[PDB]
């Protein structure tokens, strides 16, 4: 029947059936769910779909629809963030992910100090997903939601089973959910509250917003935790990963640390977190290069095969971190659902590839390569365990 999709968890190289797709850029292939889908992996079509209003996120999560995997989440909270502009809250939510906000830039310099003072004081080796990307992840999500650092351990072990990529319901996902809502909904009447969580709270009572349940706050603040900490957490530990990959781009750096903002971009392109392809439902049947896309089928945009279509980014393996379109990248999406973070997202990784480089110059893999252990059935490829020395 048809190719399976996805390819490998391994998240050291490509996955060599990329290269075949080049001659078929939009390819039928059974997903995770066991359902049919088209599987778009040239740059101009995958622009093309992240910008067309035909190609709906909203609609993936409808019953009954083609599935790449099983839901971990109720099906409202996929259009999280229209639920979250529709109910008035778009204003609080994007100034709680500003850098600029309360010195959050100032805080995440001074937090990575730390973190990798502790991890220099220990010697090596250390797992530095466990001991850095992790705590450096969780504890800026926890600042940015006003809750107490000492309180990232129970929300981060939920993060295991939320972003599976299962052919199943997962049992575990429903019980998590609602132990983290509950939470959630008491930090809204504690005192100690403060940050995005606090100013959600003070929004009760305002006539405007009778509307929203206590439910609702505490989903903003669950949604929040979860996908901002993977998704920081799992591109700065490959980034990482792929600068130990690169020595000569770490060597860069070194000596000109001014470059750290571009060489993010350039990491960005080529970073292998990515274990999964952005879903769209097709509303219309629309022709997307040489196939007719049915009416309510499934489209998956793959950004590791977009960012390296040589077509848009000439000598696409080459780590350039000059490399002139860098910014171009599909890493935060685009269209209508471009990552609303991204200035939070650059900056976070800035600042600790900065850390990394001032303290710890002679960062490297403290194992061979092949002995990292690749997370399964996972939205993003992360190592277990990322172990380094110096
Ligand atoms: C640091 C690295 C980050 C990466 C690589 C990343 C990547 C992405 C991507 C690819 C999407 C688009 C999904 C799609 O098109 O279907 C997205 C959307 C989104 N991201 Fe990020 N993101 C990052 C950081 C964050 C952070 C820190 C938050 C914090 C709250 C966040 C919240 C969101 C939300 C709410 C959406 C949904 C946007 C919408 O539906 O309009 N992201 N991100």
């Amino acid at each position: 029947t048809l190719l399976d999709f996805p390819f490998s968890p391994r998240g050291d190289q490509l996955p060599p059936e990329i290269e075949a797709l080049r001659a078929e850029p939009v390819k039928r292939v059974r997903t995770i769910a066991g359902d049919p889908a088209w599987l778009v992996s040239s740059y101009a079509l995958c622009k093309q779909v992240l910008e067309d209003p035909r190609f709906s996120l909203k609609d993936t999560s409808a019953p009954g629809v083609p599935r790449q995997y099983a839901l971990t989440i109720p099906p409202e909270v996929v259009n999280n963030m229209g639920n979250i502009t529709g109910a008035g809250l778009r204003k609080a939510v994007l100034k709680a992910i500003n850098p600029k906000t309360d010195g959050l830039t100032d805080w995440m310099r001074a937090h990575a100090a730390t973190l990798v003072d502790d991890i220099l004081d220990y010697g090596p080796p250390v797992d530095l997903r466990g001991r850095f990307t992790n705590p450096y992840a969780e504890h800026l999500h926890c600042r940015i939601l006003g809750i107490p650092q000492a309180d990232a351990p129970r929300l981060a072990a939920s993060l295991d089973i939320a972003f599976m990529n299962s052919a199943c319901p997962i049992t575990g996902a429903r019980l998590n959910w609602d132990r983290d809502i509950a939470y959630m909904v008491d930090r809204l009447d504690d005192p100690a509250t403060t940050g995005l969580m606090a100013e959600l709270a003070a929004l009760r009572g305002n006539p405007d917003y009778d509307h929203l349940t206590d439910e609702m706050l505490a989903t903003v603040g669950v949604t929040m935790f979860g996908a901002g900490v993977i998704s920081t957490m799992g591109f700065l530990t490959m980034a990482i990963f792929s600068l130990i990959q690169h020595p000569d781009v770490w060597e860069q750096l070194r000596k000109a640390p001014e470059k750290i903002p571009a060489a993010v971009d350039e990491l960005l392109r080529v970073n292998l977190s990515i274990a999964d392809g952005l879903p769209r439902l097709a509303l219309e049947d629309v022709r997307l290069g040489d196939v007719e896309v049915k009416k309510g089928e499934l489209v998956l945009v793959l950004v590791e095969a977009a960012n390296t279509d040589p077509a848009m980014f000439p000598d696409p393996h080459t780590v350039d971190i000059d490399r002139a379109n860098a910014g171009a990248h599909l890493s935060f999406g685009g269209g209508a659902h471009y990552c609303p973070a991204t200035a939070l997202g650059k900056k976070h990784a800035e600042i600790a590839i900065e850390v990394l480089l001032e303290r710890m110059p002679g960062l490297r893999l403290a194992v061979p390569v092949e002995q990292l252990v690749w997370r399964t059935r996972f939205m993003k490829r992360i190592p277990e365990r990322l172990p380094i020395a110096w």
